[PDB]
């Protein structure tokens, strides 16, 4: 967490200065629960420390964002290796498939993989919706989703892995292209 030395496994879309700027942001994020003595490294940064700054309050996905980043147990959460691998998904450079995989992992909340077809159709629309969709564009892309539900067969199945459904949206629709951050 606090040092740049011990085994950072980061196959990532950030160069040497982008990593150093993101480390300075992680160092401003680190000290309140560990304030002066920096002891619990692969454990802090927690959700109490993410909730500490102004615009992380009425954002309903901030604990879901933290859980896809690392986490599993309470307070043992986003280490610096997790801190680079997460923002690499949103880097303006990274692929539309890794951004659609992250949109899946927000709706698939309790560990497993199999979400409901309604949460899958809401995942594709909560993207196509942010990225410039009027009433004729939303009807045309939901008629496109009805054909992607036929051959990745939804009646008989019910609960679904989006691993198949992201590779079929990587043809065109829609905000999986610009699901991105400024670093």
């Amino acid at each position: 967490s606090k040092e740049l030395l011990a085994e950072y496994q980061d196959l990532t879309f950030l160069t040497k200065q982008e990593i150093l700027l993101a480390h300075r942001r992680f160092c401003e994020l680190l000290p309140q629960e560990q304030r002066s003595v920096e002891s619990s490294l692969r454990a802090q940064v927690p959700f109490e420390q993410i909730l500490s700054l102004p615009e992380l309050k009425a954002n309903p996905f901030k604990e879901r964002i933290c859980r896809v980043f690392s986490t599993s147990p309470a307070k043992d959460s986003l280490s610096f290796e997790d801190f680079l691998d997460l923002l690499s998904v949103f880097s303006d450079t990274a692929t539309p498939d890794i951004k659609s995989h992250y949109a899946f992992r927000i709706f698939d909340f309790d560990d497993d993989g199999t979400l409901n077809r309604e949460d899958l159709s809401r995942l594709v629309n909560c993207l196509t919706g942010e990225g410039e969709d009027t009433r004729l564009s939303a009807s045309e892309m939901k008629q496109l989703i009805d054909n992607i539900l036929e051959e990745s067969d939804i009646d008989r199945d019910g609960t679904i892995n989006l691993s198949e459904f992201q590779h079929v949206i990587s043809r065109s629709p829609d905000f999986a292209s610009s699901f991105k951050i400024v670093l």
